[PDB]
């Protein structure tokens, strides 16, 4: 009744138990917690949530098509019994405060909070976050409208207000940046009171591998562009509601320009370039504005490995 976790997982059934045991270590009241697994159509996970039902109350959903993303969060969204609902990726885990530091927020008149972002460069579990292995980590506060120029977080960071409460609900046709798009449905569409909880990190994992040995191939320019296009889409859609925040937005097709030329001469680019680019558009928005030629600079710097 109070909070419904909500993993959509596809083809992850190891990974998927890693992230149920970091629901099964929360230190929360069970009577209280519902999980609702989202099975996109891929290979069986019956066995996985039979497990964790030994200590949490559990319930399977097989989708009978494979919808993305979006359209399974939407399928636990829409029997979602929770007040508040935590979404977890089979891939990330929460820490053990996940839900005892952003509940009393939720409850205090929030509808939507989202904590520190570890991003972890080893697999790690829900009680051993910090021995992750970790360049960056994502701890934007939301006091210059960061969120209207790209996102800055991620679903597995997020606790909020019950979306079917409201009608809001992921859109199935983006496949990237759906979580971008539906952060700005809540808050812009729906008007969500969106509060930063520093005290409180989960663990992203962004595990390195072939790339970096290899170089930039013609696929790394075919996700980049569906990336910007699903940018410029959710733009066009949510405007900026700031001013700076608009102007900042057209840094946005610089950087994205200047990957498509390091990519086609063969150069990687840094394997946290996006990252380092939302410290460089964070400083953008706020402090003293920074001139227009030292942000394009920066961005530089930050595509580099700088
Ligand atoms: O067709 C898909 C692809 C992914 N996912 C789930 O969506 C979440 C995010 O996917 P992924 O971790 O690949 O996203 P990223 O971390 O790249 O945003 C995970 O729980 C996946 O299992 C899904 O339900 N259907
Ligand atoms: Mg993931």
């Amino acid at each position: 009744m109070l909070v419904s976790v909500i993993i959509p997982t596809y083809n992850r059934p190891e990974r998927l138990a890693v992230a149920l045991q970091s629901v099964q270590t929360l230190d929360f009241d069970s009577e209280q917690l519902e999980v609702i697994v989202v099975n996109d159509h891929g290979t069986p996970v019956d066995d996985v949530v039979e497990a964790a039902g030994r200590s949490l109350n559990v319930r399977l959903i097989d989708q009978p098509s494979q919808s993305g993303p979006s359209g399974a969060r939407n399928a636990g969204l829409e029997v979602a019994r929770g007040e508040y609902v935590a979404f977890l990726d089979d891939d990330d885990v929460f820490s053990p405060q996940h839900l005892s530091g952003t509940l009393p927020l939720l409850k205090g008149g929030a509808d939507f909070v989202y904590v520190n972002i570890n991003i972890a460069r080893t697999r790690v579990t829900g009680t051993t976050i910090a021995d992750a292995e970790v360049l960056v980590r994502l701890e934007f506060p939301y006091d210059r409208g960061l969120l209207d120029v790209t996102n800055h977080f991620a679903p597995s960071a997020v606790v909020c207000r019950s979306p079917r409460s409201a009608g809001a609900f992921f859109d199935t046709a983006l496949g990237v940046e759906e979580d971008w798009d539906f952060f700005l449905r809540l808050a812009h569409g729906h008007k969500y009171r969106v509060v930063h909880q520093p005290e409180v990190a989960i663990a992203l994992h962004r595990i390195p591998g072939v790339e970096s040995l290899t170089t930039p191939t013609s696929d790394d320019i075919a996700a980049l562009k569906v990336y910007e296009d699903n940018w410029h889409l959710i733009c066009e859609r949510w405007p900026a509601a700031t001013e700076r925040a608009e102007q900042v937005r057209r840094f946005m097709p610089v950087m994205y320009q200047m990957a498509y030329a390091s990519f086609e001469a063969g150069v990687p680019l840094d394997h946290h370039y996006y990252e380092r680019t939302l410290q460089v558009l964070y400083r953008a928005l706020g402090d003293p504005q920074p001139s227009p030629a030292q942000v394009e600079d920066e961005l530089r710097a930050a595509l580099e490995g700088r």
